[PDB]
């Protein structure tokens, strides 16, 4: 049988019934114990409605804005007898907000991303650098200085962001074990850092390969993902972004960096899904990823971040995206920025759709003395089918790790704001290795210099293969 | 009743017998008078031998080299009673050396591409400089100085370059008929010159966009395309090159010139395959296309520049190919660049594997006081199967314009070496269009400056749109 965790005798409210909400209501049936009609569905969308009134699970047709989200919300989660479960899983609305608003009144928080009120991605009146996920994310940190411990909110608990995090903590276990590093299991954040730092890790790819592919061929005009096109689109929209290593010696004419926050990352001025990365991963080989900027990038090279007495980063590893996604993304991509602007429609595929294929998403730590590795999850859309309903195996890897953030969540409700980096990584990952599939470390002797220099001169840094100045591809 | 147009009074010799052999042989069979024993293909394939037997003809199972090329065609285009053709539709021989040996020997000569003996395009010890088109096409120029006149050698006739020069032509006339200029149409070069100079043309786009689609989806590790993927793929890797426009008042850093020559040509040191420009079609709309080196990206600005008294260039079109292939074909671009290397295997798509599709291939004229003029073919998948066997609608565009170039060929038979932008383009025209589907003319008030600047900072001149400046997609 499948493990009930815990019992939650709250109400448990559901913002936003997308491709990860379908995905995730049906882990909370099953996990959990409470009477299903402590479940309240909110989402704007008709489509939302009927597939909510399919399940039976009350349902409100409201798009939560910054005019109504308390009025909204606060009776929602305060509606007893226990403590409520704000499980926040939209686009259009502010994390931050919602978060606060939890937390104020006793109840728990997870989200995926943090998201800021609708307008924000397309304010023309915004700087490049307040259009950036780490500018997004100094919000919380300001907030968790605020209002230290308290309630627990859990901050960007999916596949990546989230999950990925646990993954980089295990890789370093098994890095240790492979080089012969000795001493105990890190069990802070100094002692995870300085582990990175003892290992020489010099950077980190959150490399994914997506090779789920549809029954139909892709349709002129129509965006075509595995996940939320309008995040995805956003995201891709913001500056290519990334957690910056002590490591690089280069950084390209149009980078910058941030006046205050933990001092983490860069930006690009340009957009992230028109940025191209070289990249790997096991079942791709060498590929093209693009950097499109996500939380995670900056969280992980802040944790694994080593100060001196005077505060100053002696040691903090590159972290970025480098994101091969499905082949008609890829298209769609290739489509939307060659025309300038979205397709007039767009679609995710479901699992109905999906004929083959596998996300294959892990980290990839580079820069030590065997290379890189590659740890992460290989799951298929035949496995996820066997395993979970209602969604593809991108679906899965969200949902699940959702479900791990809650458990964590329920036996640690006392413990504020919270990143996927300051969850119990072991813990996490006993609850979500069941819906992973395949979960696998690889090492490979690729590094951005295979090849080069070819028949064309190119501006690459030869005394050392992974630096940025080797992996960005020029336009 | 399909026409006869001529009567072929020798040997006629087809070197090569892949995508483009085998569309170009129905329509010689169809449209030329001979003994049925006269023609015989030359290729080293088995896969092209067993066709050739299906199809019974005469079919010599080598490989043309430097070492015996003269051995082996001497005997085969001279066999008599009278003048005979070669038809070179092939890859890694020298289109230079053979034309030579055709003329030579008092035989009539045509090919769709400079193409040099194996082992040049890939030559370490080249320069990007001698690897470019430019340089290619200057063998053939220099080739015609040293022996006017002659027996006729029409060079790179295909669809593009070839069948496009002839959609130049009419795109001129049919702008200056769209003003209300009237009058005599131009019959020399200097006067089609000064009739671009005088409309206003600042440049040519070889706008193409593929949209023929597959009955399987990409598979992984193949190279995917609708006509020779060796022969594009070489193309492909060559430096990006373009006719340069006087308009133009900026190049990249690492463009590069010609010391000798025409002089109307430039190059950038990067391959023109991963080079995109912002351009348009009729049915694409605003899209990227690849910046993928091409004779007539040169030869169409030669042949429209107009010289003052001391010979300086006073006026010249920027022209360049702006080239989006197959949806499986941007794919396995994305593919190759990613890693670094050629895929393992490559297929052509044959007809029967293609569900639905066009080949939209014209001319954008931009500049001029209508801002932009697409000419050309929009023919589709479904009217090619209808009016010609053994091939795609990419294929039947360049099989139809060697038909066009032969018929021209043998009605002025003693015009020496020629290119498309030499041939009487009606007459070309006249024989080729009933293969071409839909030709149109349209007009669009798009420019490369639609939308921009977005969120990020740009270097743009917007006093002058389409200003290379603007097309050439960069960082
Ligand atoms: N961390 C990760 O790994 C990861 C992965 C995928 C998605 N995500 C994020 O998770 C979120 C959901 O993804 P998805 O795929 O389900 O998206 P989706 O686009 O499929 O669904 C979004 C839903 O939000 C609803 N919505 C829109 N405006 C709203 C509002 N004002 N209030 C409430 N609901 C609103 C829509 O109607 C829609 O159903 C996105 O923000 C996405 O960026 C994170
Ligand atoms: N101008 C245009 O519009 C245009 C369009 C398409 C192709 N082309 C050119 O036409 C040519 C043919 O295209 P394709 O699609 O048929 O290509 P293809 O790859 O399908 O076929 C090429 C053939 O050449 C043969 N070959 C290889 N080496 C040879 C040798 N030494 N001697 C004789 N034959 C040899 C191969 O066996 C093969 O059958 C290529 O050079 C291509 O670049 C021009």
């Amino acid at each position: 049988d499948w493990p009930v965790y815990h019992r939650i005798d709250g109400p448990i409210v559901m913002i936003g019934f997308g491709s990860i909400g379908r995905g995730t209501l049906p882990l909370i049936e099953r996990h959990f114990a409470f009477d299903r009609s402590k479940l309240v569905v909110i989402d704007p969308s008709d489509e939302a409605r009927k597939l909510a009134e399919a399940r039976g699970v009350r349902f409100i047709q409201q798009a939560v804005t910054r005019d109504n989200y308390r009025e909204l919300l606060v009776p929602l989660l305060t509606a007893g007898p226990g403590q409520g479960f704000c499980v926040n899983l939209s686009v259009d609305t502010s994390s931050l907000d919602i978060m606060e608003l939890a937390r104020e009144n006793g109840a728990l928080y997870i989200d995926t991303v943090v998201e800021p009120w609708l307008g924000f991605y397309f304010d023309p009146d915004l700087k490049p650098e307040a259009r950036s996920n780490y500018a997004l994310r100094e919000t919380v940190l300001a907030a968790r200085r605020n209002k230290p411990g308290g309630t627990t909110a859990v901050s960007c608990c999916g596949a990546n962001p989230g999950m990925v995090s646990w993954f980089v903590k295990q890789a370093l276990v098994n890095l240790a074990a492979d080089l012969g590093v000795t001493g105990e299991e890190p069990t802070t954040r100094e002692e995870w850092a300085r582990l990175a730092m003892d290992l020489g890790v010099k950077g980190i790819h959150i490399a994914e390969r997506d090779t789920q592919r549809a029954s139909f061929p892709k349709p002129f005009d129509v965006f075509v993902n595995t996940a939320s096109v309008e995040g995805f689109v956003s995201e891709g929209l913001q500056p290519a972004e990334l957690g910056w290593g002590t490591f690089e010696r280069w950084m390209p004419d149009n980078a910058r960096g941030h006046d205050s926050g933990c001092g983490a990352g860069i930006y690009l001025l340009q957009p992230g899904a028109n940025t191209r990365v070289r990249s790997w991963t096991p079942t791709a080989m060498a590929q093209y990823g693009f950097l499109v900027t996500h939380n995670e990038s900056i969280s992980i090279a802040d944790f694994l971040t080593v100060r001196d007495a005077a505060g100053q980063a002696v040691y903090r590893p590159t972290c970025h995206y480098a994101y091969h996604p499905c082949n008609d993304a890829v298209l769609s991509l290739h489509e939307m920025f060659g025309s300038g602007k979205r397709q007039s429609d767009w679609r995710i595929l479901d699992e109905t759709e999906i004929v083959d294929g596998i996300d294959e998403l892990g980290v990839l730590l580079y820069g030590h003395g065997k290379n890189a590795y590659w740890y992460g999850s290989q799951l298929s859309i035949e496995e996820t089918r066997r395993i979970a309903p209602d969604q593809n195996a991108t679906g899965l890897q969200v949902s699940s790790a959702v479900l791990a953030g809650m458990v964590w969540a329920l036996e640690n409700p006392n413990a504020g704001i919270v990143e996927a980096d300051d969850l119990d990584f072991r813990r996490c990952l006993e609850v979500q290795t069941p819906y992973l599939g395949p979960v696998v470390g690889v090492y490979t002797d690729w590094t951005p210099l295979a090849g080069r220099p070819g028949l064309f001169p190119e501006d690459i840094d030869t005394s050392d293969p992974w630096q940025f100045r080797n992996v960005l591809v020029r336009d």
